[PDB]
């Protein structure tokens, strides 16, 4: 299980994995620009809220990785630089650490060097099936004293994945349900890369689940990942993997349906946010936030300074993006006027997104 | 005749003629993801019926081939993995074991080697028309104790076939259906890659007939093959041909034309299934099980455990996007989400095929 | 004399032929019927062509003639025609209303194919220019016509290097009065840029009641004029560039010409290259298919060459019926089709009712 | 300095930055061809009113440069050429001779050599907010004896733009309603290459704006011009522009929402016109006249031939849109039968241009 935590930032960071044969549909996404924006760059106010604490800019670091100490300074760098910039971050799987223990410090470090901002605990779903419970839920929230637990979802790369199974009864959701009562601070469901729908947005908002992240296909390719893990161990799922390259929810088409399905929901819009102007997109389509995850990794490996100039850029895209459609703030933002087009457009159509009332729901 | 038999084989097996400027319309389904499926991978159950029998998988092989010793042992391949399998398989035109005695042999190894699963006889409309009746199509039936006799819609490809002529008077028709009341199995109507339209299935079903096989555009394209054989002995018919090689119903279009217009129907949605997850999208579009030849054909070729891989592969494709759609088994399949966009919208909204009724038919 | 010479030179062997332009044909589909209802043998072709019958509902579009090779041209066309029972038009007369020597180049038409329609032809700016009933006789009896076609030129005048496109009204009352004392009907057709509603109103309420389409994505004749002006330096060339993909392209002028006409008899025409865009034309609302190109390129090559290229389009042509179980030009005309992409958009803008336009291509 | 307007002219140009990554949607708009004119050639009236004043053709060369001598010279060839076709030009932004007394030469020449023709001054809308009033605005004018003052919109280009900031405060629009009340001139808000939405063109309105220039997406793409600028000075900003080439209201879908939303304007189309037929699509989809600035650049620095080449190149292309239109004059060509399709068409339904009132409203 290590090894595979490993494999799976090498593969991540240096194969050729993000957006592979897939899409996020944020092309048929127009934000209109406004040639008199009726604001100033400087007035530009990029604060939202995270649950209980105030974030600065509408972005968080989506969970990835922890396990070793090559994985825990990784985490080391993201953590300082989120820390720097008021920005949210999750942390990878968990549960490696809930059985070895040599492998706490890997995530604990997250606290040490972040003592302020939201920090994000994460467990499978999966796990829930396989006798996690309560407890083990409060030792990786207490591990890194996380203001928020996120349950992934991942049966499309558990299918694809050599080493077994994929395993969703709903007895899982009885138990997520549960658990939520007793435990002290909220929890996020997300997938991983191949989006939710309303269908499954639905479900899990009916056993109590109010926060959500999109994870939609566009961006970094789980089923990709393990076609690649496929053929390194000359496993024939390989070629049955290429085939499903392109599945999934687009982010752009996810984010429209949780919102939709679930309009008082928390959201995170991600999979495949790579600009600020991309996250810009995503929150005015219908999300609170904005999340990026392999990005974040490939600059953290290249050090703490590639990383500032990363958010740097990132920050001040989606600023550019404010000030260019007149949002003087993340709320504005959420407003905005914009333009949805081809795909994403016939997507929304056929699954019933009467595009009147989305817009109502996206603003309101 | 019998040496076409062989060149038919040849053509297809070694020549590129699958899916030669055509297209399935298949890329226009997307089936939606479920990020909780509520349901794990081992307990899916791919289980059908297949007239009175039990079939293991939604799947079947469909007619190709019969009339020499050496398409008789591949015949012999083909029946021992389907019957392996649990798969229904269809043989080829068996015309050219109802005149030569000699060529039964090559049909009849079929049922001995596969005692169990459903084998489907094969007869062509045009010998209909050319004093076939009730007899020949009893020993057809007889010779491999069929459970159920095809009858094989070809006029695409006796129109561009250098030797004779593509007759389809209504008298077949009306011989068909005295002939159904006098057989003790039943028929099913089949193209061979032009696919079936709804006034074409509407005229079939007036007549009595209520078992179809789509055999749309996008897989073995049979106007290419004769094609080729023309441009082999220098036949002009070759260059008109290729002005019809994009000729026909595309394989999606075929299955919401047929499931739409005749609502109760037995439908093998066939014409370019190449994986489980093709096979997936021809159920949850309307059909009743996916068919294939051309694949299975070049991996019989190949030898038995190629064959048996090839299944395999299907199969877990198949078990993948139930899975991924939260399908326990082939009727929930039947019912999944999907979304239609593109090409395959525009033909359904020209031809009149109101989408909400059509949602409602499909999920029956 | 010497343009003659060189349009047929640059349309022959210059690439010109759907340059940068289209038909819109690609958008319609004829649907498959895998149980057609009928033999191949069966299938009937013949069609009424004003007060006679052809044996395809196929024409030669008009295109030559003027000097000697250009009536031999003419010749081997029309010998080829006569044997299919497909009608023939000819190409301008105006060069042989002037200069007598240019009649035989047009009149060896009728003496190698007595039998078929042969339809005469002049330009629209002539009527302008001082042409009237006595030369439009003279166009008709030097072939002994069946129809007269009047061409409609506007965009390759624009854009040729000598000399002007004058199109005021006073040409359709003047058409309006010829037609009252001519013998023979009068086919209004474009020249490859095509037909909309609007020009085919005001033709129609002028008495028009035959149109030819001529739409873009076949000969472009704005290409050829280009081709002239770069050959000569003349700076137009650069603009006739910008005007390549200018038209109504084939397939939406057929549906705009039966649409805005219900009752007119219509040549789907431009770009025609096969018996399938034949079947396609007609099933979109044509009565015939017309061609023009490919019979000039056939032709150059010779009389067995051209004999190969009708067989070829009429064999094209009956598996196109076959395969949608019509076993007449009349169930053609009837059969089901899907009208896709640009083509649908082009209609849908355009206030295209396709159910009223339904019943009209088919009634 | 003054140097930021000789390399914002040399990277015009000679760099790649005409069109980049962008459209216009003019390909998406089509003038339906009339095979029977029902004019001459001879009788085709260019003339239209611009303001007080007539002008012999619908076209305007809009305000590009000035403020050094070689700038002038530029501007000098240009005047000359505009004023012997009868075709109204504006002058680049005159900030730089408000301050630099030397500049003004520079603009005053476009007068001296075209005594008749309107003649348009430029003032940025950021200057309103930064000072500038009644005043510099009547130096403007009276510096050229301009017929009207054109404010440019140009927050995008401000964003990117190594040097300084992006400010657009509602004051500005207060000050400039102030100021239309006391000049003797009208006041034209123009873009620069990233086009006027409708909630810009009706807030204008609001103030008292009536004259509108698009200037959108899909010609000189000014984004494009500060990223080099960028890229040259080793600017980080470089890589945040290029996310943004893109960004924008294309022109055909400026033109539609000007008109649209501001029934009663006077509206220049521009923003990537490069020939007459682009000039004609302009005008039919809803402009009064069309605008052009790039081409005239280029063709000015090849000098005063070759510019008159240009002219007569464009009048001739426009002549032959409005002959094949059968369009005796600028009026006719306004109400003559267009069709929109494809992108365009989408963005018009998004936007709730309802294609009944609009086709209404461009010709009424
Ligand atoms: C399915 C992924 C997993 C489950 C672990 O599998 P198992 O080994 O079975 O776990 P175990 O059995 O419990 O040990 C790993 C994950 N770590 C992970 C590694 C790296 C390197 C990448 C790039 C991304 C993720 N993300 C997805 C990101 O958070 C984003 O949602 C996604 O990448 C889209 O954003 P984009 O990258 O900006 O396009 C993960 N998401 C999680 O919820 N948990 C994690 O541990
Ligand atoms: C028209 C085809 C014929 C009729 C025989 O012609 P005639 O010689 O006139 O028969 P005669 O006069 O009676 O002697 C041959 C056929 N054999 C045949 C050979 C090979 C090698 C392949 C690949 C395809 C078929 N199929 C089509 C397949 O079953 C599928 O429908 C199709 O391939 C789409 O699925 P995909 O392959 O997965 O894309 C046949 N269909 C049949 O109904 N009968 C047959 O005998
Ligand atoms: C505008 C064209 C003219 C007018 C002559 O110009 P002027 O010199 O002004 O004549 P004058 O001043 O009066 O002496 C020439 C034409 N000859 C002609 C030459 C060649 C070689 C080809 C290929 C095409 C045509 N066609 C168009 C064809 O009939 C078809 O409509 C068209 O080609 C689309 O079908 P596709 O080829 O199958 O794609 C003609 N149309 C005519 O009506 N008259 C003719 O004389
Ligand atoms: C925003 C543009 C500016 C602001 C100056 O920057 P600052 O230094 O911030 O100004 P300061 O601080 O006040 O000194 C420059 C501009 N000059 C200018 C230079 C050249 C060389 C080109 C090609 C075009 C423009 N245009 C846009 C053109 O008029 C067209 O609208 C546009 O090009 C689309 O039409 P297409 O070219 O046909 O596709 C101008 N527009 C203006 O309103 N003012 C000008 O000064
Ligand atoms: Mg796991
Ligand atoms: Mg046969
Ligand atoms: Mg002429």
């Amino acid at each position: 299980i290590v090894n595979r935590k490993v494999e799976h930032v090498e593969i991540a960071a240096f194969e050729n994995v993000d957006g592979l044969s897939s899409s996020t549909f944020l092309n048929d996404v127009i934000l209109v620009h406004q040639g008199f924006p009726g604001i100033s760059f400087s007035e530009i106010n990029t604060k939202t809220k995270f649950f209980r604490k105030e974030i600065s800019v509408p972005v968080m670091v989506t969970g990835m990785t922890g396990g070793r100490n090559e994985l825990g300074r990784i985490n080391k760098i993201i953590a300082e630089v989120a820390e720097k910039f008021g920005i949210p971050m999750g942390v990878g799987s968990q549960r490696v650490a809930i059985e070895k223990a040599e492998a706490r410090e890997s995530f604990a470090i997250v606290r040490k060097v972040a003592p302020t901002i939201p920090i994000i605990a994460n467990l499978g779903m999966p796990q829930l099936v396989k006798g996690y419970g309560l407890k083990e839920f409060q030792d990786a929230i207490q591990m890194i004293e996380a203001d928020a637990i996120a349950v992934h979802l991942n049966p499309a790369q558990e299918v694809f994945q050599p080493e077994g199974e994929p395993e969703y009864q709903i007895y899982a959701l009885e138990k997520l349900r549960d658990i939520s009562k007793e435990l002290s601070v909220p929890i996020i469901v997300k997938e991983s890369g191949n989006g939710i729908s309303m269908e499954t947005a639905k479900l899990l908002y009916s056993y109590g689940i109010k926060n959500f992240d999109t994870s939609g296909q566009g961006g970094t390719n789980w089923i990709a990942i393990e076609m690649i893990r496929d053929i390194r161990r000359g496993n024939w799922k390989a070629e049955s993997a290429k085939n499903f390259l392109d599945w999934g929810v687009p982010t752009a088409a996810s984010i429209m349906e949780v919102r939709y399905s679930v309009p008082d929901s928390f959201l995170v819009g991600s999979g495949g946010i790579r600009s600020g102007l991309d996250a810009a997109k995503a929150i005015a389509l219908g999300a609170d936030i904005a999340g990026m995850a392999l990005p974040v990794l490939k600059s953290a490996i290249e050090g703490k300074e590639s990383l500032e100039q990363f958010f740097r850029k990132i920050i001040f895209e989606l600023k550019a993006a404010m000030m260019l459609t007149g949002s003087k703030d993340v709320d504005a933002l959420k407003k905005t006027s914009i333009v949805i087009l081809g795909k994403l457009k016939e997507w929304a159509e056929y699954r019933g997104i009467n595009l009147s009332i989305y817009e109502k729901v996206r603003k309101r």
